[PDB]
């Protein structure tokens, strides 16, 4: 398979795997079932942010998603991603929907990465997406040019979300994410989201992802698998 | 589709090149635009500095060794008219009967898009064995004292003739849109052209090309790997 | 007294200083009077967005302002800022009122100052606090009030005064040019909300750089942007 | 007086105020007595490079130290800066020497500081000139000789002298932290070139962070790195 890393934003508690009783944020390693999870106020249909970071010195992968005049959700863990990633990496972003679904409206997204072995960096920022994207990897029903936003779940005309869809976007150029002759490494990365359901019930979730420079869509990975991993192993 | 910034060592005067070593800028064409006389130091690390902007459509590089004065030259152009709205970005170098080392030490690129703000930046100081977000193409190499190395050199050290190679970044760039208000871009690169008996030849490029760009056919030489013809 | 370069954006014309008939954006070197200006359709009560870029190799100063879906403003002037300025300066954001008044709200701003020879220096306010410590603010200047920089005196009500001036210098001096410099360049971008009770606003705002002891010189209310002694 | 956070490169162990018994890299938070020490490889005569890092997420504040082809040393310690420092600070170097001594030689030195409620503030020195206007200079402190900041003093022969205390502050004043900052972070990194006549080099540099008005306290020559007024 892909070796893939993600924070993911889990709207749908599916408890069968692993989930906790609420919308958490968590991060994936090699699976699914989150290594840590946090309680999440997820507010239907108000523009929020997530801040991802990770160096290291520390070893230590931090996620932070918050929305304007109310309290951050925090999650961290430690984890050596040398041990974990291939050194050369792409970075994207994920969203699915299953039997339940919601909007999954990226409205920008930045990305930081500094390796001292002589500094190499990386960084690009998006705070609009145009029609014919080509820093991007388009997969599954991801699309850009609606509103300046990045789509990463399909969208009807009137802007109704659908069931059973996974998108992602890939930045086109691979990263050098860690290096054996390496001083420091570290990396940010920031995501600004639009999740609107209409009923109580919105599914799947948004990830930020790390993963082999190949990686595709995994066969039925609609739903609870976020567009990240084959099974719920 | 080919804008460059050359550091041309060889005059070729019968393509439009004047007598001396001197940088120049290629819209279109080998036959500089615009040209200024450079004070080429034979084996000394030099930088380039590549600006532009939307508001001054004006495209200007500065060549300087240490302690030495620069050589600058600009040309006032609108790249809205001349390039795709994407592009890629990448450097360029080449021998003939004539031979050079063509090392990159570094190399920088910044690229922003203010609509009525998108960016990309890139930063090079060393080069790895496997650099898999630069595209290499001819004789370009990367590994050799961490640095990047467009012509081929033999394993005792000497540069060969005949040599074209070059490298590109490997994401698209948007280089301009119609919508936007302020776009600019910035590129910097550290060389070290280093000759056997002086009569160097044939030069290194910053450039700007389609996404798809290839060495054309026969650009070994005068056309410093980046024109099929002397047009 | 003071060395100043500025880009004015002029809302009040008097043409008897020179000034257009129109509102105007303009490039000041050593004088109220502008070098090159261009007409600015200013838009009463809308947030807009100045950018203004220099470099060593090009030696034009060039600004653009703009509003979100509208054509922009643009005015360049080729000057060598080391035969102008000293090599160490401070930068800043002046405003005034006179008879005329608007609000000269002040809600982002950046610079940026690379000197090769690489030193460097950025700062970036998207919002100010009551107790901005690396803002000099001189006159009539103050920040809390929403996050905002209110460079010109406005009541509890939010009502623009006249006979106002105040000014923003960033605490730091910057190396702005130096002899044996390869390539120097700075950009600086800011946002600004003007809003007037009539059709008169009056009198303006300007980006500037001055020597570092640069104050407000006395009398420089009104067409004089808080930035000259007088209209020569 | 002073509110310092430090991270020290110590030269010369002092076991008598609880310094280990090697070159060691500290964190200080209030106190020369470091919250966490590391083994430090310190090698006469060689440029090394220090990476100090902190963000309000993990509230840890963490340091490397190298030279090229060595292992490097660390260090980190959990601490809120929120609890420590004032809201706003000014950062520097400090450098001191005792009975024994070295070169407190600085190449380069760079600050980021970033705060999301972003506002954010950077600068870089890859060179130091005779007149640095956004540097204070405190104590033996010199720039210029060589592009280089000297933090303790050196005889025209270039030979280092004991019984010095220098430090170099950024001018402007910095925010550091802010009740309402959803995300805060900075990171600072400096080269730096510790040369000894012989095998007794002391005392050693630091990065800190204090109070704006911060000065080098009274007898804080050798052991207390300019930074501290005892060793409690
Ligand atoms: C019946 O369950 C389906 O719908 C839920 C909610 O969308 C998903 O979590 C799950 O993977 C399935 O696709
Ligand atoms: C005789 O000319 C040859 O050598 C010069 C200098 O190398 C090149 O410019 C040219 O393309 C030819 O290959
Ligand atoms: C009558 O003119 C006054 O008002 C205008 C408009 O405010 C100013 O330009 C001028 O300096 C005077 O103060
Ligand atoms: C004998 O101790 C002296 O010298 C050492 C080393 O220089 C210093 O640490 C100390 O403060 C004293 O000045
Ligand atoms: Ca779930
Ligand atoms: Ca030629
Ligand atoms: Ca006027
Ligand atoms: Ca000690
Ligand atoms: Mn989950
Ligand atoms: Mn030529
Ligand atoms: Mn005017
Ligand atoms: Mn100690």
């Amino acid at each position: 398979a892909d070796t893939i890393v993600a924070v993911e934003l889990d709207t749908y508690p599916n408890t069968d795997i692993g989930d906790p009783s609420y919308p958490h944020i968590g991060i994936d390693i090699k699976s699914v079932r989150s290594k840590k999870t946090a309680k999440w106020n997820m507010q239907n249909g108000k523009v929020g942010t997530a801040h991802i970071i990770y160096n290291s010195v520390d070893k230590r992968l931090s996620a932070v998603v918050s929305y304007p005049n109310a309290d951050s959700a925090t999650v961290s863990y430690d984890v050596d991603l040398d041990n974990v990633l291939p050194e050369w990496v792409r970075v994207g972003l994920s969203a699915s929907t299953g039997l339940y679904k919601e909007t999954n409206t990226i409205l920008s997204w930045s990305f930081t990465s500094k390796l001292k072995s002589e500094t190499n960096a990386l960084h690009f920022m998006f705070n609009q997406f145009s029609k014919d994207q080509k820093d991007l990897i388009l997969q599954g029903d991801a699309t850009t040019g609606t509103d300046g936003n990045l789509e990463l779940t399909r969208v009807s005309s009137n802007g109704s979300p659908q069931g059973s869809s996974v998108g992602r976007a890939l930045f086109y150029a691979p990263v050098h994410i860690w290096e054996s002759s390496a001083v420091v490494a570290s990396f940010e990365a920031t995501f600004t989201f639009l999740i609107k359901s209409p009923d109580s019930h919105p599914a799947d979730g948004i990830a930020f992802f790390i993963s082999n420079i190949d990686s595709s869509i995994p066969s039925g990975s609609t739903g609870r698998l976020l567009g990240l991993f084959p099974d719920a192993n």
